C-alpha cells in the first residue's frame, strides 16, 4: 500500500523536483530557480532536456529521463569558435554556444511547415536552414509580418525571421517560421549572455 515513486512532472512539488531543477541548472538547461515547484519555467527546461536527449517529450521524468539526467546529457554544438546561436530544428532547441562549448540549452519552437495566408498571399511556414547573423533587433513587444501574435524582444537573422520570446513554446514546431523561446530565456540572451548585432545564428 506504500505509494510508488514520484516521477517529477508539471504540478509536482518536493525534494525530487528541487533536485531535478538543480541538475538541469548545473547541466546548462535554462532555468532560473530551484525551488521545488514544477511550474511553467521548469517545464520549459524539462522539455529542452528531453528534446536534447532524444526522449519522448512528455515532461514526465521517468526512468529513462532520469538515466539521461544521471548521464549528464548535453548536446554537442557544431561551431568551434566564438559566440554562436545554434538552432537544432530536429530537436527543437536553441543552443547559446561560446568557443565550441554549450553555455545554455533553451527550449524552442520553429515553423510548422504548413501553409498560411497573409496580406492576401499563401506562404509556407518553413524556418530556413543555414548560416545567418543577427542584423536588427527590436527591444520590446512587436508585431510580425510572419507570425500572428506579437514577439518579445526579437532578434532578426533573415528578413522577418527572428528569435523571440513567446507565450507558448510547445514540444512540436508551432510557428509560421520564427524561432520562439520563453520571455525569460530571451531576456537572458539579451541582458546576461549578450547576443549583439552581428552574432552568428546557425540553423540545421
Ligand atoms: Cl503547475
Ligand atoms: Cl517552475
Ligand atoms: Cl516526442
Ligand atoms: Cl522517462
Amino acid at each position: 500500500e506504500p505509494p510508488a515513486p514520484q516521477y517529477p512532472q508539471r504540478g509536482s512539488t518536493g525534494p525530487e523536483v528541487l533536485a531535478l531543477q538543480q541538475r538541469l541548472m548545473d547541466l546548462g538547461y535554462f532555468i532560473l530557480k530551484a525551488d521545488g515547484d514544477y511550474g511553467w519555467a521548469t517545464q520549459q527546461a524539462v522539455w529542452a532536456f528531453q528534446k536534447a536527449a532524444g526522449l519522448y517529450r512528455d515532461g514526465v521524468v521517468g526512468p529513462q529521463t532520469q538515466a539521461a539526467l544521471d548521464a549528464g546529457y548535453r548536446p554537442t554544438p557544431r561551431s568551434s569558435s566564438g559566440k554562436v546561436v545554434e538552432i537544432d530544428l530536429d530537436k527543437q532547441i536553441l543552443l547559446a554556444v561560446e568557443d565550441g562549448r554549450v553555455v545554455r540549452i533553451i527550449n524552442a519552437s520553429s515553423g510548422n511547415g504548413e501553409t498560411y495566408e497573409a496580406k492576401g498571399r499563401t506562404y509556407r511556414a518553413t524556418t530556413p536552414r543555414g548560416d545567418f547573423a543577427v542584423y536588427m533587433q527590436r527591444d520590446g513587444m512587436h508585431s510580425s509580418t510572419l507570425e500572428l501574435g506579437d514577439m518579445w524582444r526579437p532578434k532578426y537573422f533573415r528578413g522577418g525571421y527572428a528569435v523571440h520570446g513567446s507565450s507558448s513554446i510547445p514540444t512540436y514546431p508551432a510557428s509560421h517560421g520564427c524561432v520562439r523561446v520563453s520571455n525569460a530565456a530571451m531576456n537572458w540572451l539579451w541582458d546576461s549572455w549578450g547576443m549583439p548585432i552581428g552574432t552568428r545564428v546557425l540553423l540545421y
